[PDB]
């Protein structure tokens, strides 16, 4: 049934890139599935799980063909990537990915996003926002690790996209989809690039994905 | 070119696993065999690639089957990792890998061999050892970013097999390899196996792999 | 003169800890200060700095003896921390110690908050706020690295005070303050205490520390 | 009792240095000393301290005055540290405190000195040794955690010296110290630097420091 869904994910959008499902990739995501897990361990799990992750979508950026010579003299045929970058993240869950992106991409530069889902209705209100002035002319890493209903993630393109983002740079990096979260962003940016771990089941009345994993934001931050 | 090669290896040695060649991983690649690259930089994205390597041969190790109930309570099919294992870094080069290694499996034994060349004779000889005394008893990650013709990693395969240690439990986690190297590995110790990153295509006269990487226990300690 | 204002600060606000003024201390308030620092450098240093910035606070929270006995079997007797706490932050450039904390205190719950002054009014106002449940049980390690007028840290602690935590239980960690900034925190709640590297000479029309650094939160995320 | 050792020590010996002794720091050296803590803390707690430490120990080092513009457009006297340095591991209890030096200065040159007492005659013998090239150019921060009967480090410092480092610039880093191990190191090379975390009361009838922290090496690498 996952792999059935898996597939049909994959050659429904092209634009979706899965992890590879490794046997270490499932042990973590056990770990931080399990409601019995400790604080101190699911950080570090998800932790490690989200290095992975941001390898996995660097991937999606474009490089040139580079030249080298070794210190044996003799010339290696490499590639370079040459893009200005960024990290968006959506507080606060996305903030939990900052830390990898940061690991990785010495002092990248990071912009935050604040959304808030209306009380009368529900439609997502943007509450706050800092980022780099000349975000237009970068390749975006939008960093949010649980995508349900995706309200939050289009309402954090949209602006974006007012900004002058081109919808073709943005790198959606993600941990936990539900395929209906997946459908809503392609049907509205046809465009944007999503790198996951995983796809789940469906969405609850509350709209946790499941079997999924609960408020990642809670668990990752102790705010239960 | 490369992939002729890398394909013979992939037919003749069932037990080697060449990593995802990434543009990433060769971005990596080519910034680390760059003799103009300076130490610092050397450092950093040598870090960078071992945690992807070890994180790949990890999933070498034998898993359960485990099952655990989400905070949707709902219950999820995992796995977990029940052996017992520890490093063993083949000194000084190996030693990079350590704190990968240790950054991933927090608190993970480490063992350490300092093998040499008889400055005349040309063989190795095991001059220092201090391993975990029930090693005989677990999965051995051996460290050693480099190997060229395997005489090294040959002579600490014999000293752990001669501790007890069971060859088909033994996963040589390497950075780049030479072709003659792999071949000789596998000659003597058929059941052992071999994650790495590259193959190279020969060894020059003075057993240098090429293109290669120089020497990376003086690149990376900075004792060039 | 600086050691005049400091000595100052120093005898008036028994509560105020100051880090020891160490040439290395310098060497890296010189680099983050220094306009011309980069961001990876930048960064770099400050995450350096925080760290230590941390320890110093840690030894503000209360202690118990605890003796244990060696592996020689002789007594050695030492002094556990046994307390319950949690960090909060100031968003956004209270965040910037969030990994400081994380990298000494493993899971530690962090609860942040989000403040901004009115343009007309100048009070500032909560706008968003995400706490652990018990923080009323608990010490707290309240994180800005800046405090100038003071404005937003007075209103982080009204919120907590409101919320139930202890007064005496609060622990501001600071980078660099402004006497102006120290004396409003004291006139208002005597009973917290602070931990700062530095005491600049004043503030500007624009409510910027003199010599300062800027603003730490651009400089830092790198929206500037 | 200890605080008259403590005292003796200072008094006598006019290059060596304390670390503060906080409350933190007894902290953390109650649970390394403890034969009951468990391999990972081991590890998450000598690795903190060992940080703690070697930030102590860098400022030893000789240091330049630096002005700076802020932000502000003002100016800041700092100050600069300009020497060439590196640090030197003795194997293998010293390695323990490589990543902690390379975590404060990036891909700073590492040598490495294996020294081990004949197993019949106890002479402390070079086995190994690989240090940079221009050593005797540089400042040494010589790491080693313990410090009983001093013929480890004494036989490091004097090949050292044969290599042509100045005395004046050799920077003894430990975490644990006898008197005796003081002493002698005082007596034979009065003119290096000693920093340290504690000192201990006496040896062993078997030359083991008291009350200790027994085989640092064995629990720090998980050989015991
Ligand atoms: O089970 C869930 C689903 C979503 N969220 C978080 O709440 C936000 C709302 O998701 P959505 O309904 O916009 O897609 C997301 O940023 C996501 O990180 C969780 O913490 N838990
Ligand atoms: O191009 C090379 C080849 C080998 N080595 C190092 O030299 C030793 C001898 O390798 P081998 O010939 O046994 O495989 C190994 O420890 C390996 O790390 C290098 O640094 N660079
Ligand atoms: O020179 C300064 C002074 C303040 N701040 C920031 O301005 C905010 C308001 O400071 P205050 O006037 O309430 O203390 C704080 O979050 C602080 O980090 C700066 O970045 N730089
Ligand atoms: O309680 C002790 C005393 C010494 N040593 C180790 O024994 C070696 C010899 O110490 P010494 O007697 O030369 O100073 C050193 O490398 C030191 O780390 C221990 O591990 N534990």
């Amino acid at each position: 049934q996952e792999e059935s869904i898996l597939q049909d994910i994959i050659t429904r959008f092209p634009n979706v890139v899965l992890m590879k499902q490794t046997a270490q990739l499932r042990a973590m995501m056990t770990i931080i599935r399990d409601k019995e897990t400790p604080k101190e361990e699911f950080v570090f799990y998800a932790d490690r799980l989200i290095r992975l992750l941001i390898e996995e979508a660097l991937n999606e950026l474009p490089f040139q063909k580079k030249e080298v010579t070794t210190p044996l003299d003799v010339s290696y045929h490499g590639v370079s990537f040459y893009s200005k970058i960024c990290g968006v993240s959506i507080v606060r869950a996305g903030e939990s990915m900052e830390s990898g992106l940061r690991a990785v991409c010495r002092g990248v530069r990071i912009g935050k996003i604040l959304i808030q889902r209306d009380e009368t209705t529900a439609e997502p209100k943007l509450i706050y926002e800092k980022l780099p002035a000349d975000i237009r002319e970068r390749w975006v890493m939008l960093l949010d690790p649980m995508c349900a209903t995706a309200g939050s993630v289009c309402k954090a393109i949209e602006v974006l996209l007012r900004l002058g983002v081109k919808e073709e740079r943005i790198i959606f990096v993600n941990i936990l989809a539900a395929p209906q979260g997946i459908e809503r962003v392609f049907k509205e940016y046809p465009k944007v690039r999503m790198v996951t771990a995983a796809v789940d089941i469906c969405l609850n009345s509350r709209y946790y994905i499941v079997p999924g994993i609960g408020d990642f934001g809670d668990r990752y931050f102790g705010t239960m």
